[PDB]
RNA sequence: AGCCCCGUAAGGGG
């Protein structure tokens, strides 16, 4: 039940467009094979990244072989780069883990999460860009559940939806730029679920050990709701 | 019918603190008025601020009654010495000639122009009661509900339930900025300040007049929890 | 994140 972000450290002037991105990841899951991946990038110019995130076992044994073998090669994120390197590890945002190892713990009555691309929700035909508990985690929740092994016992659920409020907040709006009319919340915000048994502060611990994995909210496979769990 | 924020001018040194700022207040409406310490929804706003030398703090009233009788009290503070936490001279009270002085009515809240949009700013922290808890965040519902409520409460008028339904379901955000601050209240918790711009889509006119009535009531009234004590003082920008 | 009270339980008052 392994998770995986994988990162492409990429060799190239420009950076990475989400488009270019999503449609050849596309091309591979055509020749190799709710979503059960996700994509980001990031950095500089001159220091781009890429990240495919793999919800499944199924698709990282599928995937992960075909990533490796584009190691020095020139793919088309856009802009053309050459693939220097792809990680699992030694990268902010590469990583691997399974499903059991998300309910490590420590279990924490708080959630404190950097939103590191636009995150907003699809609500009312509408998109939203406010990072309000019962979307991030709802979010969260549905995909963990959707890939994972567990399901939340219902308290627990309405526990994370019903219950948690935020602690503190730090940020701001940017535009969605593949989105006609679109924007998505950037910073960080502390999400704080009271009276939390140990089992629901598992749970939220949990859900933002796999925001990384999965990240938050809508068009995750364009690279929007990037986001990683903080102390 | 009539609105009032007067703004006293405060000489000394520091800010004004909250719970010495809501003290002094009820002090003075022991007299004319103790009914509204116990009353669930406050007919007034506090609210203060300023650099440090230049402190003022606000008074805001909601109904008519209340002008009557607290504002010949207020302009008789002038020259002399009030306790707002720290020791402050009152130097002046303001109707006008500051940014947080102002008067109006009610039906002058809703002479537009009417717009699809609210920009509202968020000048001291503002956040919500929720479930016994205290939520920051201010949601196109929290903060439209918070000011049509007291508009209801406190005004001649009250929106056809379908606007009232466009204004609090269906009103989302545009564009949010900002961060949450420590807030003293009986308890301590935080809240929101900073700016926010909210849009009402498929907006009839009159929808959209009420949307900018709302944004003009949020300069006297503030918005959500803790009035009284100077936390959610907000005013629409454009 | 916690006390008291109120509350067509949404949110409010101290
Ligand atoms: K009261």
């Amino acid at each position: 039940m392994v998770l995986a972000a994988l990162v492409l450290v990429l060799e190239g002037e420009g950076l990475p467009e989400p488009l270019g991105l999503r449609g050849f990841f596309y091309g591979l899951l055509r020749e190799v094979a709710e979503n059960p991946f996700a994509l980001g990038f990031g950095g500089r110019e001159g220091a781009a990244w890429a990240r495919v995130s793999l919800l499944v076992e199924g698709l990282y044994a599928r995937l992960a072989p075909r990533l490796y073998a584009l190691e020095g090669e020139e793919v088309r994120l856009g802009p053309p780069f050459r693939v220097r390197a792809v990680l699992q590890e030694g990268h902010p945002w590469a990583g691997v883990s399974t499903y059991p190892r998300l309910f490590q713990g420590p279990p924490s009555r708080d959630l404190a999460l950097r939103f590191a691309s636009p995150t907003f929700f699809r609500r009312k035909g509408v998109h939203y860009p406010v990072p309000e508990p019962r979307l991030v985690l709802e979010s969260l929740l549905r995909r963990l559940e959707a890939f994972g092994p567990l399901k939340a016992p219902e308290g627990v659920r309405e526990a994370l939806l019903e219950r948690t409020t935020v602690r503190s907040l730090e940020g701001r709006t940017l535009p969605a730029r593949t989105e006609v009319d679109t924007a998505g919340f950037v910073g960080r915000v502390v999400y704080h679920l009271p009276r939390a048994t140990e089992e629901e502060a598992l749970w939220l611990s949990a859900l933002g050990r796999f925001a990384f994995y999965s990240g938050v909210g809508a068009k995750t496979s364009l690279g929007y709701g990037r986001a990683r769990a903080e102390s």
